[PDB]
C-alpha cells in the first residue's frame, strides 16, 4: 500500500446495500448502486477492502438491463481511481465482466468496458489480468465484436509489456485461438488477430509458436506459418 490517507469502505458495504444492489426490479438496483457511487465519492481514496463488493459488482457488470450494466462499467472505474494499487485485489471478480461488455452491440459500452480494463491495468498493473484464461475464455465462446475489440487490444499491449508482467502460459492458452482467428469469416477479426501476432511472438518467440502449430495442427497450416514468418523479422 502506497502511504495516502486511506478510507475502508468495507464498513460501508452492508447486507442491505448489497440486496438492493441485487433485487429484482432494475430501478431498485439502480437505487443500490446510486448510494455505491456516493461512498465511494465521499470517501475519495479507498482502502483495497470491500467487504463483498467485488462479486457483487460482477454480477451487475452482467446484468440483463443495460442501463445498469453501464453505470456498474462507470461505477468501477470510480472504484479504480479510489483504489489505486489496491485495484489489482479484484481483477479475478471483475476483468471477465469486462471482457464481456467488450462484445456489446453499442461502440460507446465498448468503449466504457476497454476504459475500465486499462484503468485497472495502468493503476493495478496488466499482470493480474494474464491469469486463469481469462482472456482465452473470452476469445473462445465470444462475439465477433468482443474478437475483434480484445485482439486489437492484445496486440496494442502485448509488445509493451516486460515479460515478468505476462504469463507465459497464459499466453500460451490464446495461441489455438490466434490460429483460428487469424482465418476468421470476419475480415475485422482477421485482421486484428494478425496483428497481434507479434505481440503473441514478443513473449513466446518463434520456435515455440511454431512448436504449438506443429503439434496442434490446426487448418490452414499455410498461412498460419506465413504469419509467424512474417512477424518474426520484426521482434525485438
Amino acid at each position: 500500500a502506497d502511504l495516502l490517507p486511506r478510507v475502508d469502505i468495507a464498513p460501508q458495504i452492508t447486507e442491505a446495500l448489497l440486496k438492493e444492489m441485487s433485487d429484482k426490479d432494475w430501478k431498485t438496483r439502480n437505487e443500490g448502486l446510486t448510494k455505491l457511487q456516493a461512498i465511494i465519492s465521499e470517501a475519495r481514496l479507498i482502502k483495497p477492502s470491500i467487504g463483498d463488493l467485488a462479486p457483487a459488482l460482477a454480477h451487475r457488470l452482467v446484468d440483463s438491463n443495460a442501463k445498469i450494466a453501464q453505470t456498474t462499467l462507470a461505477i468501477c472505474e470510480q472504484l479504480a481511481t479510489a483504489m489505486g494499487a489496491g485495484c489489482r485485489n479484484h481483477v479475478r471478480n471483475l476483468f471477465p465482466g469486462f471482457l464481456h461488455a467488450l462484445g456489446d452491440n453499442k461502440s460507446f459500452v465498448r468503449a466504457a468496458a476497454l476504459n475500465c480494463i486499462n484503468s485497472f491495468g495502468e493503476k493495478g498493473g496488466y499482470k493480474e489480468f494474464f491469469e486463469s484464461e481469462m482472456i482465452a475464455d473470452a476469445l473462445k465462446g465470444g462475439s465477433p465484436a468482443l474478437k475483434t475489440e480484445l485482439w486489437a487490444w492484445l496486440a496494442d499491449k502485448l509488445p509493451g509489456l516486460p515479460p515478468k508482467s505476462v504469463s507465459k502460459e497464459d499466453i500460451h492458452s490464446m495461441v489455438p485461438h490466434l490460429y483460428a482467428h487469424i482465418c476468421d469469416r470476419n475480415a475485422d477479426v482477421r485482421k486484428n488477430a494478425n496483428e497481434a501476432v507479434l505481440g503473441i511472438m514478443i513473449h513466446l518467440g518463434f520456435d515455440a509458436m511454431n512448436r504449438a502449430l506443429d503439434k496442434q495442427k490446426p487448418a490452414s497450416k499455410k498461412d498460419i506459418l506465413a504469419a509467424l514468418e512474417k512477424a518474426r523479422p520484426n521482434l525485438p
